[PDB]
């Protein structure tokens, strides 16, 4: 079987929680593959070609990185109930972007303060904690994101939570845009879920009762039905599979060349905010919102690795 | 008279256009004070204490910097029609933030390309153009914002414009959240207005007919009624006036000390994204969303300079 949805993630990851909750909302069964929290990730690299962030979605030999894109893929498969109401398209898109960048960075900083950090690392060996701290520092080497100072983090949280509370207090809708959550609900949710996990500093949430109630409604979607799969099993599946763009049916798909890179061009794709690890391959998938690069790994053969455009940089190799 | 609304701005400034359009929407008469496009600004510094960005709103001896805060002040004065519908509070706040940062930075980069830049500088002396280029480079010295590379700028614009077009094409509402514009409409608008001004590259807008129609509806609000005032007249007015926090009525206003800086503390306030010029004074105004610092200038006496919290950093002087 090479059409199962295989999510590569770990339990304590907020961005992984976002994807798992969306899976619940879509009532989409999936396979669960645990990845390491820190480098190195030798069972991950043959799939992603260097991208080390979590989570990513594997379907056969197609590897979809970033939750903004994973959500779009899941929407493609089960469009109902939708994450992207047409009548809220721009507002939901922009709010989700802000939530998954600026808001998340404030939550990370807020939780990174001494009491918060102590709460997060509570049941873990001191070896791992030190390595985690070093791993995340190296992760910030190339970018601009995920380095909001504590005082600005606190203000962004206080200001935003009050606006969130105000909106919900009107009692007009149970989610941000109506009686169904949108992508923006999920993006905001995991940032706040991360704070809730930082037990010693979670009190900031409790000062906002309506926000807490909304979180409870979001949590109710669950994570659908999952079964574990080993990292090795996932690699075998990618190896046996042919990427969609290389099948006779998928090869005729429209290729957006307006961006000035023709099909087949050797490129790299890299995140721009942090973890700026370049992934190299041939540009074989190009849409308005996303790209896909064909690469060849000795252990999985050919895979195509997909990224959204926003938050990433595509450059010609030369 | 020391209760007129005095906007310090210049014609070609997108952020100034945002404030002027909001003034039209509120039907709020104002006084117009032209400031220089580039440094130095000796008629501005006695008011702002170092903040060199445009626009700012003066009311007597209170100086309100940043359009996010100017909008809140204008809302305080004419709350109807509102910019901040309670039932859309968080969505409008977040979307406006994203529009006034990420989206604006993509528009700036997009317009900064050779043909775009040529269009913008068309009727201007080559002296000024060179100085402008140097001025804006020095402006980016301390921050992270306003440096989106052209290819990423193009993708952010294409992706967002399609979502905007999709939302409007449903025909459900004439503005982003209903039959009245919100703060988010104004924030998105000026970024696109800036692109429209870059004649040679404005065609990107025309590929999105519904977005163009929405821009036309926004433009219709006009700029209310304005009269010119000289920079010197504005300085005299600040000089004669007493800041609200120093009046008997305003002195009892609630002071938010939860952020850990008591009233009277000597601080600096500085933008975090670009133009990171620190403004020093005593912290005498503190709310959840904003701060105000009392300073003394030999030429205007005491003024209080106000900033929003989000996008700024407040630090104790020592
Ligand atoms: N924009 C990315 C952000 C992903 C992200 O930052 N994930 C965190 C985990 S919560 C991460 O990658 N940490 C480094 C790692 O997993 O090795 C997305 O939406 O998927
Ligand atoms: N966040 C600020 C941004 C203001 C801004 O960047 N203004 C531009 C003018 S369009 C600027 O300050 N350029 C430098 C200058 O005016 O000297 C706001 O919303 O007011
Ligand atoms: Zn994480
Ligand atoms: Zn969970
Ligand atoms: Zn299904
Ligand atoms: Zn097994
Ligand atoms: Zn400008
Ligand atoms: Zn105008
Ligand atoms: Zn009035
Ligand atoms: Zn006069």
């Amino acid at each position: 079987v090479m059409t199962e949805l295989i999510l590569h993630h770990y339990a304590t990851s907020p961005f992984s929680e976002k994807a798992r909750l969306i899976l619940g909302y879509k009532d989409q069964p999936w396979k669960s593959v645990t990845v390491p929290v820190i480098l190195p990730k030798p069972d991950v690299m043959p799939l992603t070609g260097g991208y080390r962030r979590t989570p990513f979605l594997q379907i056969g030999a197609d590897i979809y990185c970033d939750t903004a894109l994973i959500a779009q893929v899941l929407e493609s498969i089960h469009p109902v109930p939708t994450l992207y109401p047409a009548d809220r398209a721009a507002a939901a898109f922009a709010m989700a972007q802000w939530a998954d960048t600026t808001l998340f960075w404030a939550a990370a900083s807020f939780v990174g303060q001494p009491e918060g950090f102590k709460s997060l690392m509570a049941g873990l060996p001191e070896d791992f904690v030190k390595a985690f701290v070093e791993d995340r520092k190296a992760m910030r080497a190339g970018g601009t994101g995920l380095r909001t100072p504590l005082p600005e983090a606190v203000a962004t949280l206080q200001v935003f939570l009050a606006q969130l509370e105000r909106q919900f207090a009107t009692g007009e809708h149970i989610f941000l845009f109506g009686e169904q959550p949108t992508i923006a609900d999920f993006s905001v949710y995991h940032a706040l879920w991360f704070i809730r996990r930082a037990t010693a500093v979670a009190g900031i949430l409790d000062a906002h009762p309506e926000v807490v109630a909304w979180m409870h409604r979001m949590a109710g979607f669950g994570h659908a039905q999952a079964q574990p799969m080993t990292p090795a099993e996932a690699l075998a599946i990618a190896r046996a599979a042919t990427p969609r763009a290389l099948t006779d049916a998928g090869a005729g798909a429209d290729f957006d060349a307006r961006y000035g890179l023709p099909k087949g061009t050797r490129v790299t794709v890299a995140a721009t905010d942090y973890a700026v690890d370049p992934v190299e391959g041939d540009l074989v998938v190009s849409t308005r919102d996303a790209v896909g690069v064909l690469r060849e790994d000795p252990r999985v053969g050919q895979v195509v690795v997909h990224f959204p455009r926003v938050g990433y940089a595509v450059r010609k190799v030369e």
